[PDB]
């Protein structure tokens, strides 16, 4: 749950917006932003 915050912030930046979605992968819902992943 709290990874989804911490993508939140990042991904507001943007920087570890990649390593939000690794979060995600690690939060079991790879899925969120799986798209935003963006190959």
């Amino acid at each position: 749950e709290d990874m989804i915050e911490a993508a939140r912030y990042y991904e507001e930046k943007g920087v570890q917006m990649d390593r939000a979605v690794m979060l995600y992968h690690k939060a079991g819902h790879f899925s969120k932003a799986l798209e935003l992943a963006f190959a």
